[PDB]
């Protein structure tokens, strides 16, 4: 053959301002009332959905990589450190700082945070209050590190047993 391509094919993770758990699998050409159109088969790694986003309505890219495993190796480096244990004092103004994080899920700043709570606690079962930051910095953590786990949300998850020395 010759002509068998549209914009990027298999080999590169794209993520979107909405979702972002996906892999690109190549492009689909679909028909939109009848009209020949192309999408990007972005592949779900959560449950392995299909979605197909617009290359065109897209503009510029629309679809943008996250963080590489080089990120994933130094932010695991950020928490690896078990000497970071906040006291009860400073931890309700510790609370504020990290709030903060929360609001950019930086990937280096949520690894963090949900890490101070976590030794906190010593354990991953926090109480009510510490558990509700965390909560939302966990749903984070497994989204940014997502990269070296490309599986379950049990690769991240479990990786805190060996970072916060959780077992």
């Amino acid at each position: 053959g010759s002509h068998m391509q549209t914009s990027f094919k298999t080999g590169d993770k794209a993520v979107y301002p909405g979702q972002g758990v996906g892999e690109v699998m190549g492009i689909e050409h679909t028909e939109v009332a009848g009209q020949r159109q192309s999408f990007y088969v972005l592949r779900i790694l959560e449950n392995g959905m299909r979605i197909m986003i617009p290359i065109n309505k897209v503009g510029s890219v629309g679809l943008r990589e996250i963080i590489s495993e080089e990120d994933v190796k130094q932010v695991y480096s950020i928490l690896k450190e078990k000497d970071i244990s906040v006291d009860s004092t400073t931890w309700n103004r510790r609370y504020r700082e990290y709030m903060e994080k929360i609001k950019t899920g930086s990937v280096f700043e949520i690894a963090e945070v949900l890490r101070d709570l976590y030794l906190l606690k010593g354990d991953k079962d926090l109480s009510f209050g510490e558990r509700k930051m965390l909560d939302t910095a966990r749903s984070l953590l497994i989204k940014e590190l997502s990269l070296a786990k490309d599986c379950s949300e049990d690769e991240i998850e479990s990786d805190l047993k060996k970072i916060f020395n959780l077992a």
